[PDB]
């Protein structure tokens, strides 16, 4: 049994809300450990269930246990909740807030304006997603937790239609997310909250490009050398200046020159107030 500390409080496996296996039902798959839609009884509470393969290393179990603790201590509306766990039956379950809208990247890619739906997304939708994730990032900075993989693929959406809310919902050399990392993270291997400020800038790019891979025509090592020598991505198609300027400020070479999330939020709001920003048309992808 390992312990875990966060916001000054310590907790162990035994502090997790163990839900009885008999109160949990799986309805269908979602993704590939492996995750299911399901529901919990007292009308049923609708949940996502992440499972632990019964064939797994002793390290995998420990990581699963630890992950359960880590998620359970977060208390913020823009971070996917832990409903509880079912550890005492096999296979073991972690129970999470069901996010009906899926991951942000996939969502963006399928909702890119086209001739059939020319005004499916507006700038304000993108600024609200940006805002939601920054607010979560601000929670993590306040509480001294460094995510290390703030990317579109690791953010989830409550629903697809309007009123959607986005939330940090996943943890995420060849596996390292090089395109989301600042210079000082390959160089010295050091991490601070200004790490996440950088990755957020990249997230911004992803949001305003409507789901493109960052640094389009570039491999990991190419991006490393490019970024290390002070090179940066261009503005995504139709991207307003004020929004791009937030990205370039997130990508300052000097950690100390990057804004904290309070300042990021302030600047995402200003953007949200500017009519030249919010009246800009998103590009239509030609189908
Ligand atoms: C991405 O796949 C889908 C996910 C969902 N919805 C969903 N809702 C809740 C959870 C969930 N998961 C699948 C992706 C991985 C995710 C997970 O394990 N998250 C870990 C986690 C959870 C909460 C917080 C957290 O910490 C932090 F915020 F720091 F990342 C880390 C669990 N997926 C829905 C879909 O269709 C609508 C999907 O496409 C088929």
């Amino acid at each position: 049994n390992p312990n875990y500390s966060f916001a000054g409080k310590t907790s162990s496996i035994s502090d997790l809300k163990e839900v009885p296996r008999k109160n949990i039902t799986l309805i269908r798959g979602l993704g590939h450990g492996e995750v299911y839609e399901g529901q919990v009884s007292g009308s049923p509470l609708q949940v996502a269930v992440k499972t632990l393969p019964e064939v797994c290393s002793e390290q995998d179990e420990l990581d699963f246990l630890m992950e359960a603790l880590i998620i359970s201590k977060f208390n913020h509306q823009n971070i996917v909740r832990c409903i509880g766990v079912s550890l005492q039956s096999l296979p073991r379950f972690i129970l999470l807030e069901l996010m009906a809208g899926g991951d942000l990247k996939s969502f963006l890619r399928e909702t890119r304006p086209r001739p059939s739906q020319p005004s499916s997304l507006a700038m304000l939708d993108l600024l609200h997603v940006a805002r939601d994730i920054a607010c979560g990032c601000q929670y993590l900075e306040e509480n001294h937790f460094i995510h290390r993989d703030i990317a579109a693929r690791n953010c989830l959406l409550t629903c697809p239609g309007p009123g959607r809310v986005a939330k940090i919902g996943d943890f995420g050399c060849a596996m390292l997310p090089v395109k989301w990392m600042p210079p000082e993270a390959f160089m010295e291997g050091i991490f601070t909250s200004k790490t996440d400020t950088w990755s957020f800038g990249v997230l911004l790019w992803e949001i305003f490009s409507l789901g493109y891979m960052p640094y389009p025509s570039k491999s990991n090592q190419e991006v490393l050398e490019f970024v290390t020598s002070g090179g940066r991505m261009d503005p995504p198609k139709n991207c307003p200046g004020p929004v791009y300027r937030i990205m370039t400020q997130c990508w300052q070479h000097q950690p100390e020159d990057r804004p904290n999330f309070a300042i990021i939020l302030e600047r995402i709001e200003y953007c949200t107030q500017d009519p030249d920003v919010i009246n800009t048309a998103l590009p239509i992808e030609y189908g």
